[PDB]
């Protein structure tokens, strides 16, 4: 009916360290199944470290818009 998430791995909430498991598998190659659709936002794939941060940064609670920023 309604949900808020952007770039989820296991469609839990978002792609972060928590989804590092599927990440390691994804980083190595494309074998698993993840919502890579809107998982990448810097042509990386998911969260190599640049997004990971912004993720744990916005996913902290702001999870709704995600103030995508560099750092
Ligand atoms: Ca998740
Ligand atoms: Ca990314």
């Amino acid at each position: 009916m309604s949900t808020k998430l952007y770039g989820d791995v296991n469609d839990d909430g978002k792609v972060n360290s928590t989804d590092a498991v599927a990440l390691k598998r994804y980083v190595l190659r494309s074998g698993i199944s993840i919502n890579t659709d809107n998982a990448d936002l810097n042509e990386d794939g998911r969260v190599n470290s640049t997004d990971l941060g912004i993720l744990k940064r916005y996913i902290l609670k702001e999870i709704d818009t995600l103030p995508y920023k560099n750092g």
